[PDB]
């Protein structure tokens, strides 16, 4: 399967595997949102001045015709279209994203 | 020392990489490794190979906690003196996991 897709996991969770090891910034995850129901998270770590060192979670939604979106920029006929997408324009997120989660 | 040198310990490899190598399609179900949790520091995981069709190949995550007396547990029902004898246990009773551990991950 996905090997950035780590299915079920809680927030808290994905900041420790995402913060467990020094990872370049735009590591990331995709994982179910604990939250909203249906939704998945984006979850990518960054590093700036006010933060230090910190992860930040970006919803993704799934529309009803079976597209995903974070914003109106731009939708997803797949998941992995949409990471695919992210890793090669940031857009909008606070990184593009890099390594996938160890 | 001796849990290092155990075929059915994979000492820290991460969660991901634990369901890189159960999820080839070789393991039987109930292909098993016991690991540190990534998470819980002082905690295991066992984590356990199972399948279903309305979902395909999957990987069930356990976690292991050490009792500050020296034992380990999964659950309520059973503890164990030691992680061998918790592998040795669960590959004998189900007991509330997804399968019988049977095969330990190559």
């Amino acid at each position: 399967a996905e090997e950035w897709y780590f299915g079920k996991i809680t927030r808290r969770e994905s900041e420790r595997l995402l913060l467990n090891a020094e990872n370049p910034r735009g590591t990331f995850l995709v994982r179910e949102s604990e939250t909203t129901k249906g939704a998945y998270c984006l979850s990518v770590s960054d590093f700036d001045n006010a933060k230090g060192l910190n992860v930040k979670h970006y919803k993704i939604r799934k529309l009803d015709s079976g597209g995903f979106y974070i914003t109106s920029r731009t939708q997803f006929n797949s998941l992995q279209q949409l990471v695919a997408y992210y890793s090669k324009h940031a857009d909008g997120l606070c990184h593009r994203l890099t390594t996938v989660c160890p």
